[PDB]
């Protein structure tokens, strides 16, 4: 089987179509989802043209060791999807109506700035090389490019099931690639996220700040330490997921800021201590009063920055 | 092979049946799990009808390559299930009797607002596409429709295997599909729970409520930090198992709960400390005796709200 | 290639034989075993006799697509086995001896009881569904039933490899299947246990047992407390691996009552410091002396109790 | 299908190129890295050699099992390549040329002497074993030898992607075999680690300083102790991912030094308290105030030191 | 095909090699390794014998599938081994040359007695199974056994790669099976152990034995009990990977005897701060003293024995 010959010059249009059927399995740390979908490949092949008088059939059905079938690959995916044609239908023209249902893991990368409230874009590009014989060219058939309103991301809203129209169509390795941008537009389901990561992250912060209505050492190593101990436990326990971005996270910032903020409270209360041992308690009075005031007001101040940077 | 031609205009009705032989890897962050079963489908073919008295046959046997057989597919797999014929049958009037059997993994959504209390309803959807000749249509052999009385999930207690009876027909991408909802109903053994999450968990709460019976505020900052590291260290050696959902669920709550009471106890602690200090031993002293009663009756009140509110 | 035809109305018996080669991969969570061995099989097929003197050969050698074989399949297994057919051998009388190593993961439920004192009976169930021509029944051929003394399972002893020589005939989805239950011996090597699990967890226990010798509430809180995330810590160490059982097991409930334990010693540690501070230093005294030998002894007391109960 | 003939006794040149479509998965533990790529493929068989005036094509296509393709394999990975061969093209002259897409996992030792300030060289090695006919010596087709831009791989600066021109031609198991060293050079992405890793790691041990301005033993123990168990449970925290090396790594060296501080300070900690307690507070005064300054100063140095050693 | 007849009586001979091109994944838990080498087969086949001279070629190249191959098995797999053959040559005189590259992952017990100081021999068992035409008995081409020089495998010095030349022959379920012994010698890369995990966890001790220089009771409970925890954190913390072995290691002996030391401290602890408390101070100051000796030299002194009975 060869490729379909041009009546002129002209290249061989294959409209594709993805409908996605499942979603599942995003990897924040692999940059990975696992997909299952239909792809739709129509294109012309006029050798399988035929009379349906003489046929006694309106539309031909073949397997696709008997036709040539385009050979589309996706770019981003880590091995070759699995593939099961579910239908070739091909009509009097020579209209070629394909159908398969394909499993693939596709490679997305995600931007990790504004997590857990972040939005994302996964792409999936369809690929044809073009041979010898004809140039092949990649199209979209919108009525085609859809989504079962069952799919689901957990941990997400699926927001959008799109594909850019126009082709990339660029050279590689002396022969013409045609690429097509299927996207699938998501967003992260930040509620969880309050009462099971945030929340009870601030108490334990807000415990060490107690030390500050405190005169006892040994009390206030025990709530700083203590409470910084708490804190990486509770860190332990909560599945970032995250990779390491070679860029600043908010998440990021906020965790970074919180370490420094256990740091201080340990300087105030080693601050506090000795200057109330070396005989000057008026001032370790004053430093741990101000302390009570200076702790929330510049947190609650480097957070409002943080948010209005990332945001 | 074509698909059977229409006496008139009528579907093809496809007779299907899952008889569950085995059940196993049910993933609550996944929100999938594993089944080994037989897939039994039956249709009628009178392209295949004959004479059992001319045949000497009352059955005949073929290979699946022989003759025409519907495209059952799977909605909810991962990938396409694994399987194996192991007969097919014919009978004079050309009816046939498909069987196979196929390992799957299965997608199916889970509701954790009751965990560890919950119950589900796990589903497989059978699915077909009809074709240019004709339209094809599924339809359930309650009979067949069956589970393996040894079908174990570890966990859970198996309560029935049903099916919707009545398939769900809608068009997809210009072309008829027939739907298929098969039920598995689970309910979860809560047994273990309590001896092996609640009671510890509720030990270590009420060890930090000793704290109303002590002056010594070294003493009280070691019984709530101390704990609540200890909370920490209990719940990272717990596996809970769950994914981030959108929507509250009934142990979240309680565990939110739980993270609040240690937070207010510092609080008491700190305040009962600061009056003291401050020279009014009266506030601090009623205080803490309120503490005693307040914290297991506040507790005790907010839970059976909760409960109440989820069940 | 059909079924041998019977002589009379009589079923087919295929003559069976599992010898274990390799033993692998027991997983105590997910109740699986890894398995490699041979399955032999010998049946009739008088279709395949031949007279061994004008022939000259005392035995014929088939390809497994050249001659009729049984259709043996497992049924606690994820996926169909990975066999690869080793010999095929015919007798003049028509004899088949048929020979394949595999390798499969089964499915076989565990009882956790008494672990890590265990002892399992590990299935493997051979099937055979009859056909539409002629009945087939499973034998066990003993001669053909072993296990390589090579044979070892990481954890436990190996104690027998047998087959309960009557299987078990049922019906099946409207058809005749015969199956056989195949059985290994297993019982856990429980000695590491000691020294690497229980003996460091009754330190850890013992350690809280010394507040009774103490009277200073801050030493106590910190000997109780500090224990309680030690004895957390350590089970986060110690590789439990066991599934949620829906039933109570011997180390679970001896888990439960050392975390009972821990709240008693909280509660007395708390009542003799009340009774101090409250100027009744008789009664806290006595508490205090009594719990010295009241806490091993009702420790020792209880797990004799619970040993009897589970052994 | 045999290969092609020798002219005189020449060895056969096949010219090879490797472009990168996707890299994936760098695990530093298991020092392997997955890549999907081209692998493209030239040799000249003049068997498949055609006048062109006489057949009327410029280019011939075949399949592969058409022709002779040699069996080009990769030295250093897990299993064989997953390959799709894309096209195959005969020239007049008989000048082949071959392409497949294939993904595989490669096995590359890393050098982690400079972690997290590491760079690495990842090796692809293609080999050709010769036959008995004709010797097969590989060469490297700098226009096919590339990489896509959107390569990306998460922690890692992708350099360069090239090959020594030059090949390594050996002899194993009586024939010769020709090898190419395809390199990929990676620049680890050290950013996210200052904050994340290297600062809140200094604070724990900075805290662990502060028993420098204090004499009280019991806050001094709580200190030390509890920083130490922070810093453990930090580093549980943070994912270091690397194996057991036979050589020291810098980060190794540091940790080691870290564990070491806190070792000193225990014994400072102890020393100063047994003075004060044998009734000589200046040496034990002494020993803190100097403690206070030779902490900071042998740490930065060693650091140096160690810095230095290291690059 | 069958198998090449015998002249007289006698078996036939198969020379085996193998040659490590890649070793890979070394699991202590799993007590299996991966592999990817070359197997080299050679056994004599008259009936493929042929004139050099009349033939014009000194070798002629068969597939496998047009000659008899024997089927060799490796007995220790986890499946059957992956195998894609190279090569398969044959000599004038019927000699078969054959060669494959194959990836298996190979199930060898290992030794933990001396862990991290242990070497193991890793075994590769060949195997073939007699025919009933003629016995089959394998041989050792110690020319083709050897392993390419960068096969490293991490963690571990490969010291060698042999083979048992005298193979196993014996009878397996009524015929001869000869078997074949590769071994692959390694031994540990202890190193970074010192550093990393000895080093650390004998500080954490070494700090418990200060309480010996202390009289504060709420200091040494402090010392022995939070460093108990670091113990435990830091235990946690490397990773041991080491399998429940129904024997002692060496390893294994020293860390419960530090556990043990941690019980002995606290009970030196306890009872010094009785004495103390029950107004004898002479007593409680001779023990503390004593175990400032004592408890270093019963440590040395123990693993000494220790040693002494391992090595
Ligand atoms: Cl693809
Ligand atoms: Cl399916
Ligand atoms: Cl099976
Ligand atoms: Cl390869
Ligand atoms: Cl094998």
């Amino acid at each position: 089987v060869s490729p379909p010959p041009p009546i002129a010059d002209e290249p061989l249009t294959v409209n594709t179509g993805i409908y996605l059927i499942e979603c599942y399995s995003l990897d924040d740390k692999a940059e990975t989802f696992k997909v299952n979908a239909f792809l739709s490949l129509s294109w012309k092949d006029r050798r399988l043209a035929f009379d349906p008088v003489r046929s006694g059939v309106r539309v031909k059905t073949y397997e696709p060791e008997a036709i040539w079938i385009p050979e589309i690959r996706f770019v981003n995916v880590e091995n070759a999807r699995d593939a099961d044609v579910v239908d070739i239908s091909v009509s009097p023209d020579g209209t070629v109506q394909y159908l398969e249902r394909f499993s693939a893991r596709v490679l997305s990368p995600l931007d990790f700035r504004r997590y857990p409230f972040d939005s994302q874009t996964l792409h999936i590009y369809l690929i044809v090389r073009s041979v010898d014989t004809r140039n092949i060219v990649l199209a979209v058939d919108l009525e085609k490019v859809g989504k079962n309103d069952d799919v689901f991301l957990t941990g997400w809203d699926i927001e959008s099931f799109t594909a850019v129209v126009k082709p990339a169509n660029f050279a590689l390795e002396d022969r013409l690639e045609s690429k097509l941008d299927y996207q699938l537009r998501i967003s992260r389901q930040y509620f969880s996220y309050i009462p099971n990561i945030i929340l009870p992250m601030l108490f334990i912060l807000f415990i060490s700040w107690t030390a500050f209505w405190s005169t006892s050492y040994e009390a206030n190593v025990t709530l700083v330490v203590s409470t910084l101990i708490a804190h990486i436990a509770f860190n332990i326990l909560v599945p970032t997921n995250l990779p390491k971005t070679p860029y600043m996270t908010y998440t990021g910032a906020i965790i970074f800021m919180i370490y420094l903020f256990y740091f201080v409270a340990v300087i105030e209360v080693t601050v506090q201590h000795y200057l109330k041992v070396e005989s000057q308690p008026a001032r370790a009075a004053s430093i741990t009063r101000a302390s009570r005031i200076a702790f929330p007001v510049v947190f609650l101040l480097a957070n409002i920055i943080l948010a209005f940077l990332f945001f």
